[PDB]
């Protein structure tokens, strides 16, 4: 027995009965209509409107597993989760394509200063010198991270003549170059990039993975795209680099604080950002729903 | 031996006349009076958009023989005044043409998941995430009317991002189209397909609103629209009124029937976005037209 407890395309509830479960889809439902209807259910499958507190997962005797048709786990207790021995699974690929496709659009905002120049024109002026930008074609592009996002990027990119290189300690070089990305350690990699793009996942390891030192081992003018975590660039090492023009622009989808209270960096000129948006789209949202639905039915 | 570069160009341009042994005059920025007087003993003008190249101007300057403009077409320069005084015009069709196609899938990707006015929203100290739903590119169907030299390159770049690519070109057939994966199909059958539509088309009265009234009244609602080409291909009331009735999701321009344009209601709309005539200006199409217009200055 499964409950669905948010908005979820329909695509989720027939696999789930195909699989040879019950289920019962039902939305906006208040602390005591979700423990109620929980009362007879293993199972428990939502996006984000839904909060499963620590009062919902203790009041909730038969539940083994609860799945979010979305990436993170803001809206569940994973601690209480885990207390109680309760499973948590997430869809790790039905986002991809979506903070691929937020990447590329980055990657040519950053080239030819779109936004910025859409603010201009909104304030009624004509700024041409200003906005002179860079053609993608020849240039080298870095790929720090090539599971899922990083080799859709590759593919895409290569369309507009870039080159395309990267570091993954866990790819082999076979698999990278069947997608078109050589891989180099990264010593060898910050001064061939013209851009440079994180696909990793937040680690102690991938903390502050560029920093005051990488930077200086980069190409005067280097771009810099972060639709990951926050935290992967070292947010204080990429201001100083945008202030002396070490970077020459950077976007950013995330922050080590959301919303970031320090806004030094989202104030500056040259930096593009967004309100972590990379699986922002109807279609991330409904492949997740298919995602999570198809693991329950294997469990 | 004399020829004037009059507007700002990369400076690779003089060097190469130089080399070809030329004598170049550098002074962007000048009045109708300055200009005839800087020309009155040069031969050869070389300008980009800002000199306007008028009858006036092609009737006081006694010893020109030749004009180079660093651009496609020659919407600042009267062909006709010029060809009357039997003055030969020169422009660079090749040098541009990554640059502008760039810009235009730039612009697709922006008008998909709305990243200047996410950027705006944010540098308002705002927090907006329900708000910025966006649409991912894969499956949707992109109309692209023009097949020729940034056409094609804007189709080879969309199809790796999964986009289904379909035109319309009267010069290009069928089988040379298929062969960059562009399915060519008559307009009317186009309007209804399309999720995005590009133009890269040439100004002419063929071409002058194209997109309009009753072209947008075929569309799919919600369409969104890109020129990167030439001002008046979309008309642009026709866009204004789609874009306030829905019909029209989104809208990105580059270019405009006047520039800059005084009529503030399209660029001032929340769905369109838009830049100043930016789609050949980076570094390396700015050298490249340099290059190209020098040297055929050269060869004469
Ligand atoms: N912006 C958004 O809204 C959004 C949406 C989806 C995913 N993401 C994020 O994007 C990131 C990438 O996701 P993915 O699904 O491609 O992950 P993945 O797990 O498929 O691949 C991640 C890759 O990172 C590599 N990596 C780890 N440490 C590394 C290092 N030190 N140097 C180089 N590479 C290293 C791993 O070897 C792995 O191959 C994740 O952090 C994910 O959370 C963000
Ligand atoms: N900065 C900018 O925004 C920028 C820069 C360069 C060029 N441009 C413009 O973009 C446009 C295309 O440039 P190009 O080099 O690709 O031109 P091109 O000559 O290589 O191709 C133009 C194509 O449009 C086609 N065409 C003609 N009539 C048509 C019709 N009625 N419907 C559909 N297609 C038609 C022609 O058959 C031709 O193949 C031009 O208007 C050019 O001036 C803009």
């Amino acid at each position: 027995k499964v409950l669905i407890s948010d908005s979820l395309d329909p695509c989720c509830r027939k696999i789930l009965q195909d699989g040879g479960l019950q289920v019962v889809e039902k939305q906006n439902l208040s602390k005591e209509e979700l423990i109620a209807e929980l009362q007879d259910c293993e199972g428990l499958i939502v996006r984000s409107a839904t909060k499963v507190t620590a009062d919902v997962i203790n009041a909730a005797e038969k539940l083994q597993v609860v799945g979010r048709a979305g990436t993170g786990v803001d809206n569940v207790d994973l601690e209480a989760a885990t207390r109680k021995g309760i499973l948590v699974m997430n869809t790790p690929n039905g986002n991809s394509l979506s903070a691929a496709e937020l990447t590329c659009g980055m990657i040519m905002c950053l080239a030819r200063q779109i936004p910025q120049a859409t603010a201009s024109m909104k304030d009624g002026k004509w700024e041409r010198k200003k906005f002179m930008g860079t053609e993608l074609n020849g240039k080298t592009l870095g790929i720090l991270g090539l599971g899922r996002i990083g080799r859709e990027v590759a593919t895409r990119m290569q369309s507009f003549g870039m080159k395309t290189i990267g570091y993954d300690p866990i790819i082999s070089p076979e698999v990278s170059a069947s997608f078109g990305v050589q891989q180099l350690p990264l010593e060898e990699i910050w001064p061939l990039c013209d851009f440079i793009t994180v696909h990793t996942p937040l680690l102690p390891s991938t903390t502050g993975l560029l920093n005051d030192n990488t930077f200086a081992q980069c190409k005067k003018g280097v771009r810099v795209v972060n639709c990951a975590r926050g935290g992967i660039v070292d947010e204080g090492a990429l201001l100083r680099a945008l202030q002396s023009g070490q970077c020459a622009g950077a976007a950013l989808d995330v922050f080590t604080e959301e919303p970031p209270r320090d806004r030094a960096l989202v104030d500056h000129e040259n930096v593009i950002s967004c309100p972590h948006l990379g699986a922002s789209t109807k279609e991330a949202q409904s492949r997740c729903g298919e995602e999570i639905a198809v693991q329950f039915v294997d469990m």
